[PDB]
């Protein structure tokens, strides 16, 4: 029967890059019976990533179960809340992920292939390497696109060395400029002002508890900084509903540029001088810069932990 | 700095050959400093294994802090209880393994390769061969070695097709006759007699909660059946000891024939009629035969599973 294989909830560009890609994969070399589906529609970047390649999102599900699946593959993520519904109900035949590993159980053996590399679709590309299979130039552009999402085109500190090898080989599969390409589909996903602010600020969100303290952080593309600021009233009036909501001690908005790699740093709650010493800056009007930033997780949330442990 | 390399407390055949090649592997192909080491002395299989190959036990350690490490690469496991007693406190960098995964979680990103086939050894010899390694003649042995152990030389259901692809390729790389060597190699760890029945029922065994029942599945390798039940009576004595002592509502000993591959079952506790309806047999003084039994995970825990669930 049908094994389907999906990205995260929530989807971004690696997740449906990294599931089409492995889904054919599979198909042609290991001899299974797979279907790529997805968790939600496109975002905007990958909407332009899907037009710009010409293949169709792939449909939507919200149970497994339901798709008449007794198995699946997950590419992308591992974490049960991050995964389908009823995830704890099927086999997780395999997994393919570049994502610390936590929320995750089974019962019987599986295919693991995790690396800490920039994206899963690096790891879904250098499998058709290994299994010498011809890369569609449609695919290569999925795969391609996933990495340059993830890495903001291979300037993030999660981009691995194997990472810089593969970029252009991708993009000369995929019949693109890299740079170019890059910054096109990257700027797709910035234009943000049809967007209320509470969507906004749950675009890209987790919560991190930090020795008991519930922080949300929260981070959204951009082209320009200013841009954003100039909607600082309704993005608090937004914050302050969310932090009143869900009990979080602190908000941290990355408001993250695209263009020259840095963030502003917006935040708001009771543990303000904790972020001003986690990045030795100090808040004015709720923000400041962070220059260097893009990466959540190798770039704010460990200065946090450490500075609110201190 | 240096990188522990180890397999899983209680170390087996392929525990030990795994870690030991992969920390040579991880040398030659990624770069890394690692050191193979193991969380216990080897059994006697592993001794003839090793003896066999010409290759010193390595060393056992029993806090990887104390060894100076902050990183660690598992293979043969992933399940914390089943590591070194410390394993929280350091960074696991990667795991090799053919297991379900539990008990397992990560701060941050790592390497991992898990497959459901029959030896994490399997799938560190295929590594040699995706990264272009040579295979040195006593660790194809190793390897081999783990892979025989852990299928009863490809006898058990856990067996997977690559397996039967690989032994021949591994067992002329290793210089030995792949049925001969094998046997050999099985028979090593079938030394019961010198044993005493406390020691053997508790050899290699586990604990299974059936349904809130503490159900103790054991298992050991004969040449024979026959001769291991001269000992009856001082058998079910320690297992009448070890179910009150422990808890445990049943007790269930494997006596794993390797030459022909069946079992006999000897079993003792309050729901025996499950027990013979798991597997279509009558006990008669205690115990039945159960043809094709070598695998305590695939063909006796699953089958008391549904039985002690309706
Ligand atoms: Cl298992
Ligand atoms: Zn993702
Ligand atoms: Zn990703
Ligand atoms: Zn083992
Ligand atoms: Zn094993």
């Amino acid at each position: 029967s049908k094994i389907l294989v999906f990205g995260h909830q929530n989807p971004d560009s690696d997740a449906i890059g990294s599931s089409y890609a492995f889904a054919y994969l599979a198909r042609e070399a290991y001899g299974l019976d797979t279907e790529a589906v997805a968790l939600g529609e496109p975002n905007e970047e990958t909407a332009f990533v899907l037009d710009y390649f010409g293949v169709a999102a792939p449909r939507v599900i919200t149970s497994a179960k339901a798709e008449g699946a007794e198995q699946v593959i997950l590419t992308d993520h591992n974490e049960f809340q991050q995964s389908v519904a009823d995830i704890a109900e099927v086999e997780v035949y395999g997994v393919v992920d570049h994502h610390r590993v936590a929320n995750f159980e089974t019962a019987s053996p599986l295919y693991m292939r995790l690396e800490p590399v920039g994206s899963a679709s690096s790891i879904v590309y250098r499998m058709f390497k290994e299994h010498g299979v011809a890369v569609p130039k449609e695919i290569a552009g999925l795969m391609l696109s996933g990495l340059i999402s993830d890495t903001l085109l291979l300037k993030s500190p999660t981009t691995h060395p194997t990472d810089k090898v593969i970029a252009p080989e991708l993009a000369e599969l995929a019949g693109v400029n890299l740079e170019e390409y890059g910054l096109a589909m990257l700027k797709a996903g910035t234009n943000l002002a049809s967007k209320s602010a509470e969507e906004l600020i749950d675009i890209d969100a987790k919560t991190f508890e930090l020795n008991g303290n519930n922080v949300r952080v929260a981070q959204v593309n951009t082209v320009d900084i200013a841009e954003v600021l100039e909607r600082q009233a309704e993005i608090e009036a937004a914050i302050e509903k969310a932090i009143a909501d869900n009990g979080y001690s602190d908000f941290v908005l990355m408001i993250t540029d695209i263009i020259n790699s840095n963030s502003e740093i917006l935040a708001i709650g009771s543990n303000m001088d904790k972020v001003e010493a986690a990045f030795n800056f100090v808040l004015e009007n709720n923000h400041a810069f962070l220059a260097g930033a893009v990466s959540r997780k190798k770039q704010v949330v460990p200065q946090l932990t450490e500075s609110f442990n201190a």
